[PDB]
């Protein structure tokens, strides 16, 4: 898994019909020390995060094993709004 | 998933029999910020895309999950046309 | 599989429900070399690894093998706490020291 | 899937024996111009390559599902040898050419 | 799959019970000339490649393939010592 801030949202109407109904979140990944990556990815978001939360994400097969995703075509998927992240036994990020 | 922009197409005639049928996208990657990448990606699409049209996309076994590509060897998929990106409450882009 | 070094941990209480009772580990990239790279992983640990162990993980649908994981939404899972490392019939990494 | 150019070939004899008879094209990545790249994949070849062609390729699961190989511990696999390729409505790549 | 050098070994005591039995080689990606590449994999190996030996190696779900491996969380496979490489219709390695 990685570690994801929620910046956005992408819109689709002209879709694969397995895919109505899932809210996509675009994600900004935040690196070791809490700063922002240029790297990003567009997961579906079945929990709720809001824009600037920090998020557990992940890729490939898991972001089917979600109640619905099994026969979707989907590669990332938000598993957990992150309320603290530890790195040497002090706080780097508390919500 | 990632964001593609639809720039050409590939064309193969000797293939693996099971990949009959399937229509090769070229498309280029787009960044967090919209600007378009020197990375690529070829993907099956079954929705329909058009040059310089923007999509999301997704790859490994998400591509088999497609009515008609269950056992299929494709690892990347177009599944929807964007129509807008937003990001920060903003337009990033708007078809 | 890859080597990670453990560098804290990630807590979340609004989950998807599968993901209750799993613990989240901060692994730190280690090379082929021993050192530390600025890339890092949050796997899924039921192994017990503590803070500043070095760890064999695997990512992808490897990480729902494990009793319980089967329909998780987990794509990195620690299989181990490493003992030793060695390159060349030589000692890279001995935790005993 | 990405593009590659055929340059070689890999040949094992001890190896697992769901390998038998897969043939392994050494194949170098080309960019978005056209140009190679120093990466490179071995890729299971039943399409039937030849030096220098492009191919298109698939990686994962992916060079599982055919004909054969469901439980190969295969995670690449040629699927294409590519005629053409086009950007803006114009080519990039010609075989004839 | 990749070629990689066999440099070494790595052992664990504390483990997933699944993965007791699994030999774990240190593999360092090289490229067809065995020059070393800044990317390395620690892989099961049930072929029996020695240190310096080059071998092919499978990541991801290919790695749970091989017969015993189907539930064991494992990412990566050697599936064979390499004898030659041969590039355009010359040999470049011979074991």
């Amino acid at each position: 898994m990685q570690i994801g801030r929620v910046r956005g949202t992408v819109v689709s109407s002209q879709k694969e019909p397995s895919m109505v109904g899932v809210k996509f979140l675009l994600l900004q990944l935040i690196d070791e020390a809490g700063q922002p990556l240029p790297q990003y990815e567009v997961a579906a978001d079945g929990v709720g995060a809001g824009l600037d939360e920090w998020v557990l994400f992940s890729r490939g097969s898991a972001a089917r094993q979600v109640a619905g995703s099994e026969k979707r075509p989907v590669d990332a998927v938000v598993i957990g709004i992150i309320d603290t992240v530890s790195v040497d036994n002090r706080p780097l990020y508390s919500k």
